[PDB]
C-alpha cells in the first residue's frame, strides 16, 4: 500500500448492556494528519452520547515528524499490520474498551472496532447527552520492546454542567513485525490532537487533527 | 429455570495479537457455590499461561448467604439475564478484557467469553508460563443502581520466582431486570473465593469455591 | 513490652490548604481487636467532615488469628517498631496522604499522624459535610519483602444523598526488623473492619471493631 | 512582589523508612522557565536513587505564554502563594507523595518540602541506584475550580537495565487567592518540561527547563 487516503468504519458493541452498530466512511491526509468520517446508526437511535465513541472512531492518516512513516503507516505500507486494544477508565465507575483491526485495499482502509462499555450511571453525563466537546488532547507513547506501544492520555469532555468528565485511557498497539529501528530510539513520542463531532441520535460527523512531535517550538 | 448443574463455555480472543480458542464443559453445585471445568485448545498450543484466563473461565452457581438466590442465580431463575464487563489492569502494563454472555437451557448454562489481552511483556511471567497459582481473593460488591454490580477485588498469582503478579479487576455486571430490593439493601457484600487450575499447553482443569459473606464469624 | 491498652493522638495537616490540627485519647483490647478514640480540634472548627479522617484515625491493637500476635503487635512488643504510609484515591479527583509513627511507653501508645489532603471539590460531600457513614471493610495485606506490608482495599461512604463515594487505598507498613517467618508464609491475610464516628465540628468519638482472617 | 531570581530548599521526609534531609540554593530565570539548584545531605549518605527526588526539587520560575504569568507566579506576585500536594504511584507498588509551601522574601523562595516514599522493592531501581534519566515530560493542567489546579503526567525513567521505570503522577496546587479569570479559560494548558541530574551519595545538582503551551 501508500499513505492511506480513504477509508471505511464498521464499529458495534454495547453500552450498558445495549446493542450498538453503525458503519459509514471518511477520508483524510496523510501527510497533514488530519481526517474525517462520516457514520450512521444501523440499529435505531444511539442511547448514549456519541462523543463516547471518540477517541475510538485511524493513526495511519498519522505522520511522524518532517514527514517520517509514523510505526502506524510503516506497518500499513509493507502490509504487515498491527490491531489495538484500548481502555477507558472513568471516574464515574464507568469502563470501555475496544478491539480495532483493518483491512488495506491500496490507500483505502476498512476497520472493524468492537466496544463493551458498562457501568455508566443513568443520571451521569454519557447515558444523559451531556458531553459537549472532547479536550485537546496530548497522547504519550512509549515501545517497551519493539513490537508494541504503550500509549496514554488524560480524556477530559466539557459537559453541560460545567463539570469536565474525566478518564484515564490506555492504547496498546501490537504489531505484525518489528518498528523500525529509527522510530524506536525516539522516545517518548507525543502527539497533540484535535477533535470536532457532530452529531443527532443516529448520525455522526467526525473530524480529527493530530501532529506528532518530541518536543516543542 | 432452577439452579444450574451443568455448564459449557466457548472462550476466545486474542492476548499480544495471537488468537486462541477453547471450549468444554462442567459442572457444579449452586447450594455449595463450588463449580469445575474442563477446557481444551481448538487452535494449538497456547502461547501465554493459561492461568491468564482465570478469573475469566459463572457466578449462577454462586448463592448468597442463607441459601438466599445472588442477583446471578435470580437473574438465570426468571430467565432475564445479565451480562458482564470485566477490566484486569497489570502492574506491568498489560491489560485483558472480557465480555461475558450466557444462554440457559434448563439447569444447564452456555456462556460466551471474548477477551482481549495485550501488552503481556516477552519476559514477564504470562508470556513465560510463570504463574504458578492464585491466591484467594475477597470481592468486594456494590449496586450504585437496582440493576448494576460494580465488583472489585486485587487480584495476585503467585510465580515461579517468588514474586507475586498483581493487577487491579473491576466487573460490571448489568442485569435485564431490577435486582430484588431485599439484595439491594445489603451492601456491600464480599464473597471469598478459592481456585485450581491443573493445565497443559492445551488443556485446562479448573475448580473453584465461593462464598458470599457481610461480616465474618 | 506489654500490648496496648491505651493510646493518644496528635493528627494534624491540611485539607484543601486549611491547616487542622487534633489531639484526644482513647483506648482498647489489644486481644479483641476494639479500640475507641475522642478528638478535640485545638483549632477552631473544621471545615470538612470528619469523616474523611476514618481510616486515619492503631493496628497494634490488633491481634492475629489464634491469639498470635499481628506484626504491628510484635513490633511494639520487642520496641523496633514501624511506620505506615497511607494513600487515598477519591473518584472525585481529591487525594489524602498520610504519615503515622508512634511511640510507646509501657502499655501505652502515643500517635503522631501528618495528613495532607487535597483537591476536595467545593460541593463533593467532605467539604459539605455530607458523609454519613463507612461501609464495613475488607483490607488485603500481602508482605512482598520480610519487612514490609503491602495492603489495599476499596473505601466507601454512604451519603446524604444516598449515593457512595469512593476511594482506592493503599497502605504501606515499613517495620525496623523482618517480620517472624510465620507470619510471612501466610498470605493473603485480609482483615474486617467497622467503625462508628460521632461527630461536631470539634470533637469526634471514634470506635472499631477489627479481626483478621485468612479464610472464613 | 518580584518574580523570583534565587530560591533555597530544605526538603526531607522519608524512604523506606530511612529519613532523610536536603538542602541548598539556587538561581533561575522567571521569563525563560529555567531553574537550577544545588543540593547538599545533612544526615549522611542516601541511600536510595537521588533521582527519585525529581519531579519534586519551583513553578514561580514558570511563565505563561506571550509574557503572562503563570498562576504560580502571580501567586507570588501578589503575595497570596499556594501550595502543592503531589503523588506518585509506582508500577511496582512504591507511593511518593509531597507536600509543598514556600516563604517569598523578595526575589527569592524558600521551599520547605515534607516527603514519604515507601515500599521501593530492594532489587528495584531506586533502591540499587540504577536510575539513570528521567524521560522529557508533558504535565496537563486543569482547573476544576478557581483557585485548584489539578495536573497530571506519566512519568518515566530510563535505567541502566534499559527497562523504563514508570509511575502516575498527580499533583494538586491549592491557592490563597482565586486565580486571574483569563488564566482561568484557557484549559487544558500543557507544560512540556525537561530535567537534568548529577548526584553522588550527598550532592545533587539539578537543571530544569520549562515551557507552557496550548497548542503546538
Amino acid at each position: 500500500s501508500p499513505l492511506p487516503a480513504t477509508h471505511d468504519l464498521h464499529i458495534s458493541g454495547s453500552i450498558n448492556g445495549h446493542e450498538f452498530d453503525l458503519e459509514g466512511s471518511g477520508k483524510g491526509n496523510a501527510k497533514e494528519g488530519y481526517q474525517e468520517l462520516h457514520l450512521k446508526s444501523n440499529k435505531g437511535d444511539l442511547s448514549f452520547s456519541p462523543w463516547i465513541l471518540v477517541p475510538n472512531i485511524f493513526y495511519q492518516y498519522l505522520p511522524f515528524p518532517d514527514g517520517a512513516m509514523s510505526p502506524y503507516q510503516a506497518a500499513m505500507h509493507d502490509g504487515s499490520g498491527y490491531v489495538m486494544h484500548r481502555s477507558m477508565q472513568f471516574e464515574d465507575g464507568a469502563m470501555l474498551h475496544s478491539d480495532h483491526r483493518y483491512i488495506y485495499k491500496g490507500n483505502h482502509i476498512k476497520g472493524e472496532f468492537r466496544l463493551t462499555g458498562s457501568g455508566f450511571p443513568a443520571d451521569g453525563p454519557v447515558m444523559t447527552n451531556s458531553l459537549t466537546a472532547a479536550d485537546w488532547c496530548v497522547d504519550k507513547l512509549l515501545y517497551p520492546n519493539d513490537n508494541t506501544i504503550i500509549g496514554k492520555f488524560d480524556w477530559t469532555y466539557t459537559t453541560t454542567s460545567g463539570k469536565r468528565y474525566q478518564s484515564d485511557v490506555q492504547t496498546n498497539v501490537t504489531f505484525g513485525k518489528p518498528i523500525a529501528a529509527d522510530i524506536l530510539k525516539k522516545q517518548p513520542m507525543f502527539v497533540f490532537r484535535k477533535v470536532e463531532l457532530k452529531h443527532t441520535k443516529t448520525e455522526l460527523n467526525f473530524k480529527q487533527w493530530q501532529k506528532a512531535f518530541q518536543d516543542i517550538a
